[PDB]
DNA sequence: AAAATGTGACTTTACCCATAACTTTGCCGCAACG
């Protein structure tokens, strides 16, 4: 898991700066918890591609693309 | 920090259908005048 990641860093040669704000990302948890708001409806989805659950803010501009992702 | 869910069982006007109930009105006779 780890190996391939720094593989895959090595091969697009990503810079130190970059590479460190991908591992902060990739281990840190979500900043903000999705609140509904007030016209949006939120939610989880199961992204298998991860195996985790992720948020949406809006299941019609924003959940598609989730899907496209996955 | 943020766009996308009204809905359906219940009730109510509206038109048609059949019949009762009073008023219309042409088709006929009948009395009166020319």
């Amino acid at each position: 898991m780890k190996e391939q990641f720094e593989q895959w860093v090595a091969r697009l040669q990503i810079s130190e700066a970059g590479q460190k704000i991908i591992e902060k990302v990739r281990s840190s948890e979500p900043s903000r918890r999705v609140g509904g708001g007030s016209k949006n409806v939120s939610g989880r989805y199961p992204s298998r591609k991860m195996g985790v659950t992720i948020q949406f803010e809006s299941h019609r501009v924003a959940l598609p693309i989730i899907y496209q992702l996955e």
